[PDB]
This record gives C-alpha cells, sequence and structure tokens, in this order.
C-alpha cells in the first residue's frame, strides 16, 4: 500500500507526477481527467470498485463514454466549473450505476498540479 489517505488536505502533492504503478498503490480508486473529461489516469483501485479495465479506459471521455451517470449537474456540472475556476476541490456522495449494480460512493474531485489535469478519487460508503 501507498501510505496516502482518502481526503487528505495535501493529496495533490503527495500524488504530483505519480507513476501508474504508483497509483495502484492506494487504498481508494484514483482517477486523473483532462479539463474536457478525458481519462488519463485510472487505478486499479477503481478498477475494482467499478468493473471497468484501468487499462482499456484510459483515452476514453469520462462524461461521454464511460459514466454517463455522471452526465449531470451534479458532478460533470462540478467538475466543469472547477476546472473553469482552477481551484476545483469538492467532495459529495454520489451513486454509479451504468451497466453495473448501483453502488454509493464517496467522490473527491481536485486540480491536480500538473497543467491540464483533475483528479477524481472514489471510495465506498
Ligand atoms: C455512471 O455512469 C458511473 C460510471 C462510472 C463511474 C466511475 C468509474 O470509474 C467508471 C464508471
Amino acid at each position: 500500500m501507498e501510505h496516502v489517505a482518502f481526503g487528505s488536505e495535501d493529496i495533490e502533492n503527495t500524488l504530483a507526477k505519480m507513476d501508474d504503478g504508483q497509483l495502484d498503490g492506494l487504498a481508494f480508486g484514483a482517477i486523473q481527467l483532462d479539463g474536457d473529461g478525458n481519462i488519463l489516469q485510472y487505478n486499479a483501485a477503481e478498477g475494482d470498485i467499478t468493473g471497468r479495465d484501468p487499462k482499456q479506459v484510459i483515452g476514453k471521455n469520462f462524461f461521454k463514454d464511460v459514466a454517463p451517470c455522471t452526465d449531470s449537474p451534479e458532478f460533470y456540472g462540478k467538475f466543469k466549473e472547477g476546472v473553469a475556476s482552477g481551484n476545483l476541490n469538492t467532495m459529495f456522495e454520489y451513486t454509479f450505476d451504468y451497466q453495473m449494480t448501483p453502488v454509493k460512493v464517496k467522490v473527491h474531485m481536485k486540480k491536480a498540479l500538473s497543467g491540464d489535469s483533475y483528479w477524481v478519487f472514489v471510495k465506498r460508503v
């Protein structure tokens, strides 16, 4: 395990520039998106929660393609606002239900330090 807790205050610094293998060591799901929602990174813990294959989703659009249940004001709307302001930092519960048994999660979206990059962290609740 990487020794990092979900929700930690400086998570963006600890995860800055992490390679794919290190991201796979986290206790929680971690996705990195560009400002349009294209998937740049997707870790093993996320794939175990959602069923998606972390290798196959890279390059797909999270809102248009992988996760249409998040294409709503309550998820995508918050993402795109926080991308626009440059200070996205929001934590909220949500249910994932596309082509899967519904599962309720806690989501933490936070701007990454690297350019045009935004984290989406997920754990079960
Ligand atoms: C709703 O369509 C949610 C889908 C989903 C959420 C998170 C993922 O990592 C993959 C699919």
